């Protein structure tokens, strides 16, 4: 389970508990969720995602209970270039959920090409933080910097501007409240800039009873790292 | 992961997250560890144990640090037999654990019988709840039902005297303190009637980084019910 919580405060090298998909791997104690050359800089066309192993109870049918869940982390994202892409998001999925053909770039490794704004055709609630938005290929993104809340689509249900700062770890907590039914987002720099969204979701009419969750990272033609440096998840089923 | 935490008050047929090894199984909202037939009833010749899925990060050579973990749980043991067998319990052995061939019986599914005594031979840390101690079978058991710490053997390092009590639930304690190295265990009846043994033992130099944590239960020529109940376990790193 009815309850389950991790933490990891930083990422060694030997993790047993982690699923790795696509080009993630560990490195200097953190994650890099998309890949970087022998001399550690950021490169085209990549895109990495993890899981923790152990499926999350996010709801149960039998005895209308709803999951509250904590998902805290940080993370920075660097580049030699001005304009760093694709983005970063922290994902709830079913359990088997693999990388989708063609998802890089502004799919952010969720979504696959045809159906990207489906509703219909996806299972995946996502707050993402999306640094590149040209309207030639990221045709459903406002047109600036952004973090946003995704349900079902790539195009957001919500979202608040948002300024990448190169090099600087964003402190994040995301929280589902099922009395209340709203998914909120915190995000801080150091010193003391803040963002937040929210939203009202129903998760039980968006995702199965168990789930998996993690993150996502892409790069397509332009790029940057992206760094998980430490995350803590923590949920518990509660009748409201 | 550096902490991870779970809770079981009760266990739903539909489970994702357990290792179910024997003939263990979920029937009416709790874990039968040994066979039972049509009727509930137990039967003789049987051997069962779970196991949680993620693995558990016990100990860091890299950073020197060990971890602090409790585990809290309720059983009950039943048999229309004047001499129910042969008992149940918590186990701390590597990820790959299976059963043993010949494992059966007084060997608690944790050991095989020609390395049963040899403490070279094996990486088992387990608290027992031994009902069977027939000094003809069980040569290495006090002449008593018992709880029992056992590392690397069947023969416990430290037993104390113990009621069983038919159809009763008992609920214990487990906890570990890697400052003091001591592996404490409480057990309790409803009426408030208590049982307490204590041991020191440095984890370290007998199981590896990660691990698994589970129960088992067997039951060989005399037999009994072994009914898991509910179980919440938590672990976390700590520097010492
Ligand atoms: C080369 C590459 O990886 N192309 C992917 C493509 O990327 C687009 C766009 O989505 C990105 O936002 C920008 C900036 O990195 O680069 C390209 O213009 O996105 C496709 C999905 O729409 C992927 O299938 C391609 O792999
Ligand atoms: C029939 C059977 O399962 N025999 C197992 C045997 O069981 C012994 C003894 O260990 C038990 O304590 C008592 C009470 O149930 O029954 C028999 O006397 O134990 C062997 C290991 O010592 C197993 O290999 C046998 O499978
Ligand atoms: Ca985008
Ligand atoms: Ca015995
Ligand atoms: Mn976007
Ligand atoms: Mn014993």
């Amino acid at each position: 389970q009815d309850s389950l919580s991790f933490g990891f405060p930083t990422f060694p090298s030997d993790q047993k508990n982690l699923i790795f998909q696509g080009d993630a791997q560990i490195k200097n104690n953190a994650v890099q969720l998309t890949k970087t050359d022998s001399n550690g800089n950021p490169v085209a066309s990549t895109v990495g995602r993890i899981l923790f192993s152990a499926q999350v109870h996010l709801w149960e049918k039998s005895s209308s209970r709803v999951a509250n869940f904590q998902s805290q982390f940080s993370f920075s994202l660097k580049s030699p270039l001005s304009n760093g892409a694709d983005g970063i998001a922290f994902f709830i999925a079913p359990p088997d959920t693999t990388i989708p053909s063609g998802s890089g770039g502004g799919l952010l490794g969720l979504f696959a090409p045809g159906t990207a704004q489906n509703t219909s055709a996806n299972q995946v609630i996502a707050v993402e933080f999306d640094t590149f938005y040209a309207q030639d290929s990221n045709t459903w993104d406002p047109n600036y910097p952004h973090i946003g809340i995704d349900v079902n689509s790539i195009r957001s249900v919500k979202t608040v501007k948002w300024d990448r700062r190169d090099g600087q770890s964003l402190n994040v907590l995301v929280t589902f409240n099922p009395s209340t039914r709203n998914l909120d987002v915190v995000a801080t720099y150091s010193d003391g800039t803040r963002y937040e969204v929210s939203y009202e979701v129903d998760v039980r009419s968006v995702l199965p009873e168990w789930v998996r969750v993690g993150f996502s990272a892409a790069s397509g033609e332009q790029y940057q790292t992206h760094t998980l440096e430490s995350w803590s998840f923590t949920s518990t089923l509660l009748y409201t």
